[PDB]
């Protein structure tokens, strides 16, 4: 379950944020005793109903059975007062796309697949326990000052697996087609996958057996991995547990890269 906050060990600072569900700020949570912390806080948006009070509950409620370093991690929740409110850890550098895009070239790949590991960490972390995401992709990961990479947001067809579009079969093995997508827009520096082609032209391509290439300058190591990631038939991908472990190679044979 999730942990009931104090409305006064909180205060908000800036919104940072706004969508058709409400409001993201950002502020700061001091509890007696401990050190104060930066906090994002999400808030239902105005006159919400009961019923969608309880769809935002529900979406703490799941959030709040995760406890992984790459995993958003859940403060607390607001819900003895008016508006309820969702806390999490602050994320400095925001959205993973917006990131990379304001950073165009500046890390190092060694950087990068480390960004790329801790995202594959969080994914196997969740699928352990039979969760699927369905909505994988840069946008709906959060980034630390310190660069770790957090899953977050607890369809999108350029981002979704052919036999997900097709009978709407979603399971661990469509989140790792997504995965492949998000280390092509990782080592992209955020492009759009697949570029200015439509919907339609996506779909057809992949069911022909067309793959995203190489983003530029990128190792060949890497790129075979989210071909592994883009198999056909579910069953020919790799699990989580053994990409987090691919990556783990790579980070600890640094050669291994060097293969463009
Ligand atoms: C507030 C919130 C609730 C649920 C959830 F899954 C994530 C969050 C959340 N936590 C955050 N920490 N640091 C951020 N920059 C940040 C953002 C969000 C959501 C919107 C994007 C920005």
């Amino acid at each position: 379950f999730a942990k009931e906050i104090d409305a006064s060990c909180i205060k908000i600072e800036k919104v940072i944020g706004v969508g058709e569900f409400g409001e993201v700020c950002s502020g700061r949570l001091k509890v007696p005793g401990k050190r104060e912390i930066c906090v994002a806080i999400k808030t239902l948006k105005a006159g919400y109903t009961d019923k969608q009070r309880r769809d935002f509950l529900s979406e703490a409620s799941i959030m709040g059975q995760f406890d992984h370093p790459n995993i958003i991690h859940l403060e607390g929740v607001v819900t003895k007062c008016k508006p309820v409110m969702i806390i999490t850890e602050y994320m400095e550098n925001g959205s993973l796309d917006a990131f990379l895009r304001k950073n165009d070239g500046r890390f190092t790949v060694i950087q990068l697949v480390g960004m790329l590991r801790g995202i594959g960490s969080g994914m196997k972390y969740l699928s352990d326990m039979s969760y699927v995401h369905r909505d994988l992709a840069a946008r709906n990961i959060l980034v630390n000052s310190n660069l770790v990479c957090k899953v977050s947001d607890f369809i999108p067809i350029r981002w979704t697996a052919p036999e997900a579009i097709a009978y709407r079969k979603f399971t661990s093995a469509s989140d790792v087609w997504s995965y492949g997508i998000v280390m092509w827009e990782v080592m992209s520096y955020g492009e759009r996958p697949y570029w200015d082609m439509s919907n339609q032209d996506v779909i057809k391509a992949i069911e022909e057996g067309y793959r995203l290439p190489p983003p530029m300058d990128c190792p060949i190591a890497l790129h075979q991995l989210m071909l592994d990631c883009w198999q056909k038939e579910r069953s020919d991908r790799p699990k989580f547990g053994q990409i987090v472990n691919m990556l783990d190679k790579l980070i600890r044979n640094p050669n291994s890269l060097k293969r463009t």
